[PDB]
């Protein structure tokens, strides 16, 4: 009604409702995606995720694995801060200390879990009194923690109690991994104290998600004797020594081809555990102001969960007539056509940012999917026995 | 404006639901894997 | 031979000062990063420079974009290819198969 | 009394390495169970006003 | 003489990521190339709807 004067607005709007907290918004999305990227972390251009040709090639490789070097990772933690780390229990160290990314690291167990016969005698009879290595059954044991009773005793609960399920049921159940948007940081958990143990709700999510990755039980390494042997008759110069080139050779592909079916099975855990740490860290949270004293801390999924739920609902958005910083469909029902042309515009510019990252969950589905269908046709190889 | 706003919401959710598939894609490649454990035995 | 190429020479058994044990982390280093899948899904646009330098024998790569394609070549089982037919065998089924019509 | 170190630790080790595919098939078997909640849990009856 | 690299996923990427935030883009008000949210908020009605 264009005849009063007074019914119109004052003062006129034509720009959006509030340009700096999309902005604030806008950055720590950019910044979440490509922090939450699991990405190859050994060596400075090992992570690096553009060359240095492209503009901007310092701000997005500064960038690679953001979540767990914020997280120091590598640096194991004491546990009394409940942060994400390479526990010293399970994963292999480097000195003959752990590494930065937790996929490789997993990959790395595989490939680096001796067997117990490494820390026996070459009779595989007893036992050395020390043995600085970590083979797979020690590692497993310390997983297990001290071995729970038959029946409930007063000091200690049977295996299938619910007194000691108590931490286990948390530790094991799936859920630990999804529901939550952005990880508990803060030790405020003590479990029981045998083995391994949660002291936050990311540890939680941790221990599930090498859970599921089968880690407690690392393939069985060589044997000392056995491999010792077959290392003797196959390094060896031919015909030289006592010794000679048919078995040399013959020997030498058995162990090969053994080492081969481990490293092609570690590739394909490391696939897998790739994507487990993908989704493990989309939630984890992450430094988003350069200075301790500013910074901020928002998750990849908390983050697009604001995304989101930032149009909708909002927590903090006033939900009483009169008061500034209304709801989002409130502010529309009073705004301007310029306004909502506006808005419409940076809202489908987030529909294009976020069925981006779908596309990256579906090329994750091909990963996965062909990964499976090689595996599933290697256990299908063509043999040419014709008796 | 209401319309492109419940999109961003529906198939963000729709994205939730993708992320669920690649999640159980994920554990049965590993479970079939652990069906697979290469063998140290020299025969 | 094609995977002893992919060998290289092989690691010893106990760690040694001239060269380590297969489960230790200096002989380890190289090989884990190719056997990380992020290398090929973490990464934007790769990177050929030829600078790392981790094997000095069997498949190595000297950049990241190699990095990718050894894992690739790693999960699509490729270092193990399938067994063809020996010769003795094949020869004779082969001398009967192609066998002149009553000849 | 009456024992010795070597079948002690195989002994350790075959409990454990029990109890460890228990847990890795109860967490298989617990993303199933998590996620068909989660489509069930879709359905469910919830109350959204504070007041009964 | 023009010679300029991109891969097809870092492509698709930065045509996504243009819009939200810029590394090109200036951060500062006052200077041309800003970030395409604050290009908005001083866009007429017909430039949106071309962006549209």
């Amino acid at each position: 009604d264009i005849t009063q004067s007074s019914k119109a607005p004052n003062p006129p709007y034509s720009q959006l409702f509030n340009s700096n907290v999309v902005q604030l918004v806008q950055n720590y999305a950019y910044n979440t995606f490509l922090g939450a990227i699991p990405v190859d972390a050994m060596s400075q251009s090992l992570m690096n995720f553009v060359t240095d040709k492209v503009q901007g090639n310092s701000l997005i490789n500064n960038l690679a694995n953001t979540t767990f070097k914020y997280q120091n990772f590598s640096a194991p933690s004491s546990g009394a801060d409940g942060k994400i780390t390479a526990n010293g229990l399970i994963d292999q160290s480097t000195a003959s200390t752990y590494l930065n990314d937790p996929v490789s690291q997993a990959v790395f167990n595989i490939l680096g879990t001796p067997d117990y016969s490494f820390c026996m005698d070459n009779e595989q009879k007893n036992w050395l009194p020390n043995c600085n290595l970590m083979y797979q059954n020690l590692v497993m044991q310390n997983v297990i923690g001290t071995l729970p009773p038959a029946q409930t005793s007063g000091s200690t609960p049977a295996f299938y109690s619910y007194k000691y399920n108590q931490p286990l049921i948390s530790q094991l159940n799936s859920n630990s991994l999804i529901a939550p948007l952005l990880m508990d940081t803060s030790a405020s958990q003590s479990g029981q104290d045998s083995g391994l143990t949660a002291k936050s709700q990311a540890q939680q999510a941790l221990n599930f998600i090498r859970y599921a990755s089968a880690q407690v039980t690392p393939p069985s390494l060589p044997k000392l004797s056995a491999y010792s042997e077959l290392w003797n008759q196959a390094t060896a110069k031919p015909n030289s020594a006592g010794y000679n080139e048919v078995q040399q050779k013959q020997a030498a592909a058995t162990l090969s081809s053994y080492f081969n079916n481990l490293r092609v099975y570690a590739a394909q855990t490391s696939v897998g555990v790739s994507n487990l740490y993908y989704i493990l860290s989309k939630r984890l949270p992450q430094n988003m102001s350069a200075d301790q004293s500013n910074a901020n801390i928002t998750s990849q999924a908390l983050n697009e969960f604001n995304m989101a739920t930032r149009r909708l609902f909002d927590p903090t958005a006033s939900n009483t007539p009169g008061q500034p910083n209304q709801q989002w469909i409130k502010q529309i029902n009073d705004a301007s056509p310029a306004t909502v042309q506006k808005e419409i515009a940076i809202l489908l510019a987030e529909i294009n940012y976020q069925m981006y990252l779908d596309r990256q969950i579906q090329e994750r589905i091909l990963l996965t999917n062909s990964i499976m269908l090689l595996q599933n046709l290697k256990a299908a190889q063509p043999t040419a026995d014709f008796s």
